[PDB]
């Protein structure tokens, strides 16, 4: 599924991401825009052989099992394919674990380079939340 900006904001809000670990909603929307262009089916392969999955581009080196990333962990305890669902629950629940791991949203390189230090509230302006 390709979400609209406000539709995604609402879904993330219902799933408890608004101010989760002090990151306001616009941060999560901004990260999703630049990671996946709001497409839940996005995948991208990394040089190390790991793959990033879903709206928030969660990596198979640490967080999910795809059966093809040798020596990897599965800290969210989920198949990576679950991250591609139109239902964002699994992505959101895993993202809460990642953002809690010490580095905050800096775990998402697109957030650090494209969102951090910008007016992120612009990403939810106009939305009915
Ligand atoms: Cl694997
Ligand atoms: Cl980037
Ligand atoms: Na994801
Ligand atoms: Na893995």
């Amino acid at each position: 599924k390709v979400f609209g900006r406000c539709e995604l904001a609402a879904a993330m809000k219902r799933h408890g991401l608004d101010n989760y670990r002090g990151y306001s909603l616009g941060n999560w929307v901004c990260a999703a825009k630049f990671e996946s262009n709001f497409n839940t089916q996005a995948t991208n392969r990394n040089t190390d052989g790991s793959t990033d999955y879903g709206i928030l581009q969660i990596n198979s080196r640490w967080w999910c099992n795809d059966g093809r990333t040798p020596g990897s962990r599965n800290l969210c305890n989920i198949p990576c394919s679950a991250l591609l669902s139109s239902d964002i629950t699994a992505s959101v629940n895993c993202a809460k674990k990642i953002v809690s791991d010490g580095n905050g949203m800096n775990a998402w390189v697109a957030w650090r380079n494209r969102c951090k230090g910008t007016d992120v509230q612009a990403w939810i302006r106009g939305c009915r939340l």
